């Protein structure tokens, strides 16, 4: 069942905290529950220190980069110090200032498409060429630079490459970026890339390559899930069309509408790795010092104590804050980039393209078991 996420740890079907093994086979208690999660996620002896011995990305990519990684592996005084160089940028109301933009860019991409005979893949044809430009502007990426970006992010984010293929991925991306650090000259005066290297880095605040691991982060964490998750929603728009007549009928409630999508398309479907630094019960275990841990953000998103009929999408629910953005001070920077993308690009296509169904069998959809984030490699569609 590609819909649901009981497939990634097994072991949490029959308990709320599971005893699994990690891709090394590190020992870890994976936390299903949904209060559990959060309280693993902002309690502060829960570290996301990578230079902690033990600690265990959840993929060998990812683990490549542990003895020097990009600010969402670190803790106080890095942490806050790193993530206050962008936070500014990244407030709703500086966002919100985005919303022409980001609503031109989808008419821009739908106008594309407007005489397009389908079948179209919508991850290609829409979800990436909206995220990415919505991103890419935000940064300044050069137009002519984007390509390169993309092949680099799929490398960062499966689930598959070796540990040397993943640090050959980062070292690629590093340098690049690192020639932007060196040179802003050609970046747009609005941009967040040279407000960064004009700004705190200029000041001194960050050193060159933790500008470098600023920037990498934004590019890694910026549109890809994002994509994802526009593709899951029009998966679930092609299943249930009749689901969505909240788009014409009650367009107050779209945001609500997507906080229900990004609930039930938790696309961060490994969860989020910690350690312990001291001995701590939660959830009425007892993890040990140096011991992993993962907040199952899918599960919890399912926890039908907080969430009746939790594998329904419902999109009359009591609002309850969902966890698809994590929670605690690592809580997605970029969440109010990605609702504001979601709540633009969602209701659009529908509106354009009511009559979006699949192309193919769901069961022949190409779902991204293989990487560190949920969604389909290929969304084919017609209408
Ligand atoms: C639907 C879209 C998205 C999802 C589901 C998502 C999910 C997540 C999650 C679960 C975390 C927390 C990781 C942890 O605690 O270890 C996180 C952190 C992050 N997200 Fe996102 N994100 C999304 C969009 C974005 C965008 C659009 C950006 C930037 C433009 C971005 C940048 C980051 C950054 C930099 C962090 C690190 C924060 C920190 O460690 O303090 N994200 N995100
Ligand atoms: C790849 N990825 C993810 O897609 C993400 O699902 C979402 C995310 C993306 C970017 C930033 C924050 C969150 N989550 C939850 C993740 O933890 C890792 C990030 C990461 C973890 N360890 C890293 C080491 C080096 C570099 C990166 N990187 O972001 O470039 C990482």
């Amino acid at each position: 069942s590609p819909l649901e996420p009981y497939h990634i740890y097994p072991e949490a079907k029959s308990c709320p905290v599971a005893k699994v093994g990690l891709w090394n086979g590190t020992p870890a208690h994976v936390f299903s529950g949904y209060e559990d999660v959060r309280t693993v996620l902002q309690d502060r002896r829960f570290s996301s220190d990578s230079r902690r011995p033990n600690f265990t990305e959840l993929t060998p990519t990812l683990q490549s980069q542990a003895a020097a990684p990009p600010f969402v592996r670190t803790d106080n005084p890095d942490h806050r110090r790193l993530r206050g160089t962008i936070a500014r940028e990244f407030l709703p109301k500086h966002i919100e200032l985005l919303r022409p933009a980001i609503r031109e860019i989808v008419q821009g991409v739908l106008d594309g498409l407007a005489e397009t005979a389908p079948p179209q893949d919508m991850l290609e044809a829409f979800a990436v060429p909206v995220a990415s430009a919505t991103v890419f502007r935000l940064l300044g990426i050069p137009a002519e630079d984007r390509a390169l970006l993309t092949r680099c992010v799929k490398g960062v984010v499966s689930a598959v490459g070796s540990e040397d293929e993943g640090a050959e991925v980062f070292r690629t991306l590093g340098e690049y970026i690192g020639g932007l650090v060196q040179d802003p000259s050609e970046l747009p005066e609005d941009s967040l890339i040279r407000r960064l290297v004009t700004g705190p880095y200029q000041e001194k605040q960050l050193t060159f390559h933790e500008t470098i691991g600023v920037i990498l982060m934004l590019i890694v964490g910026g549109y890809d899930t994002t994509a994802s998750t526009i593709s899951l929603s029009l998966v679930s728009y092609a299943l249930q069309p009749e689901k969505f007549s909240v788009v014409h009928e009650h367009p107050e409630r779209i945001p609500l509408l997507v906080e229900e999508l990004l609930r039930y398309h938790t696309v961060s479907q490994l969860g989020l790795g910690r350690i312990a630094t001291e001995d701590v019960e939660v959830g009425g275990v007892t993890v040990r010092a140096g011991q992993m841990v993962v907040a199952a953000l899918p599960l919890a998103n399912r926890d039908e104590s907080v969430f009746p009929n939790p594998d329904e999408l419902d999109f009359d629910r009591p609002s309850v804050p969902h966890v698809g953005f994590g929670y605690g001070p690592h809580q997605c920077v970029g969440q109010a980039l990605a609702r504001v993308e979601l709540q633009e690009a969602i209701p659009a296509v529908i509106r354009r393209l009511p009559g979006m169904r699949l192309a193919c069998a769901l069961e022949d959809l190409p779902f991204r078991h293989d990487m560190a984030t949920y969604g389909i490699h290929e969304l084919p569609m017609t209408w």
